[PDB]
């Protein structure tokens, strides 16, 4: 399938490792040239090595990025304009008694973090995109994690209802039990077994398997796609 | 229908007028003894005089207080813990190209509105409700508002999963179109014609129609119900 | 709290056990004059003489009738006007799929066929004949007992969640046609609420998996938030309020009443 | 993007004209081999030979088949097995409720009975169908066109979305089950999209309402947030993906396909 995205300028957050690592993968083999970012320089730099040099052809912009930090993402996108003088894609990816015990300073803490974190990088966006004609933004989207990821959901339909009318199109993808290093790292922190168990699929997704999502929805095939948080889950959502 | 209420100790905010002060007036009906408050001292004194006289047989605390402010929260469920050595009820009742036109400042600001003023003044409540083992939190409930909304909304699921072992249920309600002083406000800020248009009963609801169901949640009969969000519309969510 | 129900007539259906007859008990309570039905004779008869001795102030009319049937559903409702002359509230409450079988491609059209022709016909077709009665009269209330299934469907439940998510979105749609006329149109969604048909599941269930009631119970608990299961009476007091003069403004939605089941 | 697609055997039910046809269009652009069916003869020969001549390296199979009956349908995927010897794909499409009568009441039993008996209980046969087939292979990709109904019910559309959120329903539980298999079973809903139907549809609501179908089209426009029709490419696109290899971690899943009409 012909995803109409030669030459298509890619910003893909978090793209150092795992989803956001692949996703970036992928759309360099649909023809985009990337921007990847990352805050550890180290793990981005081996990242960049990677895609360079299996996709030679493409450009890649790697800046290292804190985009939870307001200055960092103004900069993250100012350096991506000077640098391709468009930005096509936005994939934003980046880091999400027991209720009683959260203070006001714990609530407004992940505020700043990833729910101010992707409103403000698509804010930053849209007139660029609105001026292009052409966007695509991806949210990839746990009391806390619940609030802001409902949070995001509703802002991804309103923001998508006001810039449809501009081609600029944004959706969000929600991960089930994807095998990225977060979570080989945070069930060594067998208890799999029992994850299996509760994935109709029997199975935990790839990297791959998302990514391919996220890349269809950021192309010109799904030009009529707006507004909406798909699951991608093996079946969880069942 | 006896709702169990008599005795029962509820905090209304927001209740000197409209949906918040017919609670106010409901509840006392019930035989609930009342904390009503509000920021405007001479709203609050007149809606506090019309409880004090339909309802003699009743206690009402009258405390001025701005729900969004952490100091003035926390003072007015001490305040109410003084008074009446319990707090059965809290009804959470205070207010709420475009999008790429809001700062970050923005939106921080309506986080630390309503979202995290209910998120508080819940928090707050908690060890009081468990403690009695008698607990009813009923959330009344436009981007910056429909994100604020649906963080409100899985809030409540989360929450309620979390203190339903201790019969402190929590639910919200979500108006649809109530003749509120706010409403006779923002529609002469006729016009009214084509809201009623849009209401399936070709009708404004009442805030005493609004009230009836708050009150049912916060009673004993309710006692099954938790973590719902139910509109109260007048049919605009067909 | 007063709902204002003082001599509305009230139509349940499949009210001699269970959830039915425990609205049936409240609408009364509330001053109803009721009209309640079953398709076994001797169990109507038993709810009725229990009905009839707790509150012989009200009009009760028992009917044999099986509101799966059009010929029954048709009666009934005609039987109920030649007695009380209006109907003021339905409760469409009635059997729904069987527990037997959930492996898909293992039921037949037929096992379909059935299933659409029991509840799921039943509470659309007796809806269809209470609205032109509320509807002349600008005063209408029904409230629908369908259950969680048709939100989130369960392994026991294809066929149920099915026929239930049907009826939810037929809620919403028949609610926007007659809310103008008073006539308002909710459902309600039980999730485990303790009724003979609960208990019959549990016996059978256990029996199925090599196991007791007893830990069948124990494993749907761990699941309900609240770590109990409903009463008909908590379950009834939602539908009492449905159905009155107090909900006023309330229609097309669906409500669980689940111990916090939806939110976990 | 490479699909995995080459050499699938594909069946798309109503496959002689709009979101149907343009599915088959671009399976077999994929490397499909495909079965088409239709009712109509005529037109369903137009489509084989259009499709035959602009994709002659793939097999394409025709067959005249109404797959609203059960006869047709069995038959239908026999013919199928015995041409290919396997189905890996299944899109359900079929003519849904008719756009004639929406005011409730005024729906007969009989009304509904074919609601049921068409689309409804369709896509759940041949669910049923093809589900051994592609649990004894483990591989199977089966999407349900549905329609937005189903999600936000419409003034024109009651039975329709009473149907669709069956299907939404019955969607999510045949997806739990055949999960393991790698047989994925997801459904769109598509909005506004520009076929002979919806042209058909607008047609006769200008006539019924006393307007143009022109000021029709400007309407739903104005509610469309991409303030445009959709085309059948441009849904066959997410058919088809969904259809694929690269769809492999997604199931039980109902997508809108719609221009932002869902979240207006
Ligand atoms: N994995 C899963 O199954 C699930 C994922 N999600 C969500 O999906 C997204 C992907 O998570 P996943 O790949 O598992 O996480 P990982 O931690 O495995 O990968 C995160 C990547 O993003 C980078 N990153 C993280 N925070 C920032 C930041 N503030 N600024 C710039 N770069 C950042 C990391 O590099 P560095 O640390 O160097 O910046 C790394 O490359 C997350 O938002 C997560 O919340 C949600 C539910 C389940
Ligand atoms: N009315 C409607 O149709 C709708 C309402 N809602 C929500 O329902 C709730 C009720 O609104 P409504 O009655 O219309 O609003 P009104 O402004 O009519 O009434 C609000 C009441 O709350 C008080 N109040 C407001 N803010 C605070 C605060 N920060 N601290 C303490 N008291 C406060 C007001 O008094 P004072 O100003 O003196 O404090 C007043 O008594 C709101 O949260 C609103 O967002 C949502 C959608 C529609
Ligand atoms: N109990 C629960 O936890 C749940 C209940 N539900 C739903 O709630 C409703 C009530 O269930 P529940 O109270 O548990 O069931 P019970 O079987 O315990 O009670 C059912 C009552 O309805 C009568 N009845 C059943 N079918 C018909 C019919 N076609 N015509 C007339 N009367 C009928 C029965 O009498 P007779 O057999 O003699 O007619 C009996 O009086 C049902 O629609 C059920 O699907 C859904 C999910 C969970
Ligand atoms: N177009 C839209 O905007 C919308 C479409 N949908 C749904 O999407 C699907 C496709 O609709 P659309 O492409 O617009 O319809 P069209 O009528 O334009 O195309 C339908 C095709 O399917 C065939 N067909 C219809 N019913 C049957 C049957 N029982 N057996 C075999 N073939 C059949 C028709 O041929 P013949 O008549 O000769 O069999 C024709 O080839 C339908 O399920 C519809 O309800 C839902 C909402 C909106
Ligand atoms: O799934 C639902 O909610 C149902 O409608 C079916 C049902 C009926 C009775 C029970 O005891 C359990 C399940
Ligand atoms: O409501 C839906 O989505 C449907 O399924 C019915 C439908 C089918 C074709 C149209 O052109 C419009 C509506």
């Amino acid at each position: 399938m012909d995803l109409g995205l030669k030459d298509k300028v890619a910003l893909i957050t978090g793209s150092s490792a795992g989803i956001g690592f692949t996703i970036a993968e992928k759309l360099a083999e649909e023809g985009c040239h990337l921007i990847i970012c990352g805050r550890n320089s180290q793990r981005l730099e081996q990242a960049y090595q990677s895609l360079a040099q299996a996709y030679p052809a493409q450009q890649i912009l790697r800046l290292v990025a804190d985009v939870h930090q307001a200055q960092d993402s103004e900069q993250l996108i100012q350096d991506s304009l000077n640098q391709y003088g468009k930005i096509d894609i936005l994939v934003n990816n980046s880091e999400g008694n027991l209720i009683e015990n959260l203070s006001d300073e714990d609530w407004l803490n992940v505020f700043q973090g990833k729910l101010i974190g992707y409103i403000r990088l698509t804010n930053l966006v849209l007139p660029i995109m609105k001026k292009q004609h052409w966007g695509r933004i991806v949210n990839i989207i746990l009391v806390k994690s619940g609030v802001v990821n409902a949070a995001l959901m509703n802002f991804t339909k309103s923001v998508a209802r006001q810039t449809a009318p501009y081609n600029v199109l944004i959706n969000s993808v929600n991960p089930g039990v994807i095998d990225t290093p977060r979570h080989r790292e945070y069930l060594e922190i067998l208890i799999r077994e029992r994850i299996l168990k509760t994935i109709p699929m029997n199975r935990i997704g790839t990297t791959e398997e998302f990514a391919n999502l996220v890349v269809f929805l950021a192309s010109e095939c799904a030009s009529y796609i707006t507004g909406i948080t798909i699951p991608l889950d093996g079946g969880l959502s069942s």
